[PDB]
């Protein structure tokens, strides 16, 4: 069974494993300590990016937004080249979801309102569970004695899925924001490796500082299937300085994939 699987893999890799899967289709889901806090770290900057896309149409992410030096934090390997110039909403999100780049995730968290206007988007949809506190890189400052910037993957699914896939995106902003999923040059080592051939794999990576943790959330697209199934995977270590292993989500997005 895919929890006996799922079981060994924890004792394999000496780790915790949270996975919340969906198929939208059919409805079926698959659920393994799906109700378990996690530090979701970088998986969240989907979020941001979609919610920004809610409330500005694809031609007007044209709009210019100023990088000054005191902007830029670490793990910016897009935006430190900004320094003193403009860049589009439209490359911030672009460095965001491609390359991880967090004083894009900020940018975005700024335009959309801020932490605060987060939240209220998250209770709209009906989400009491992720708990966005501070922004990058100390979000990733993740302890199990704190819920701050944590999840379920229960309740990061849902929201995934009812902000994206089943959201209110435009069909430009929704193409937009999945064609960055699909190319994005973080995320080769993680679910895509472990899915079969015939899915076709949308993802966003996340890797907190501490408790080796090590996410990915993703939409995978059956061959032939426009629904996809919505996949969360949230893996950490007992101790703070333990270094993740991304086989661990290879193998466990294996084994879920088995039941679709």
């Amino acid at each position: 069974s895919n929890a006996k699987e799922l079981n060994d893999l924890e004792k394999k890799y000496n780790a915790h494993i949270g996975v919340y899967a969906l198929n939208t289709k059919s409805g079926k889901e698959v659920k393994f300590n799906s109700d378990k806090r996690f530090a979701y770290a970088s998986t969240s900057k989907a979020i941001n990016s979609a919610i920004l896309l809610e409330q500005v149409p694809y031609n007007k992410l044209n709009k210019k937004v100023h990088i000054n030096k005191d902007d830029i934090v670490a793990y910016s390997p897009i935006l430190e080249k900004y320094v003193g110039k403009d860049i589009t909403l439209k490359e911030l999100i672009e460095a965001s979801m491609t390359y991880s780049d967090n004083t894009a995730n900020n940018k975005i968290i700024k335009e959309i309102g801020g932490i605060k206007k987060v939240k209220q988007r998250l209770k709209e949809l009906g989400d009491k569970v992720t708990n966005p506190v501070r922004y990058e890189i100390e979000l990733n400052y993740y302890s199990p004695k704190s819920k701050k910037d944590t999840s379920t993957p229960a309740a990061f699914g849902k929201t995934l899925n009812k902000l994206i896939a089943n959201g209110k995106l435009s069909k430009k902003n929704k193409n937009f924001l999945l064609d960055l999923m699909f190319n994005n040059k973080n995320g080769d080592t993680l679910i895509k490796d472990g899915v079969p051939k015939d899915y076709k794999v949308a993802d966003k990576s996340g890797q907190a500082i501490t408790y080796a943790s090590r996410n990915d959330v993703a939409f995978v697209y059956p061959k032939g299937q426009s629904e996809p199934i919505v996949l969360v995977i949230f893996t950490n270590k007992d101790n703070k300085s333990d270094k993740p292993n991304d086989k661990l989500i290879s193998e466990t997005a294996k084994s879920v994939m088995k039941e679709f």
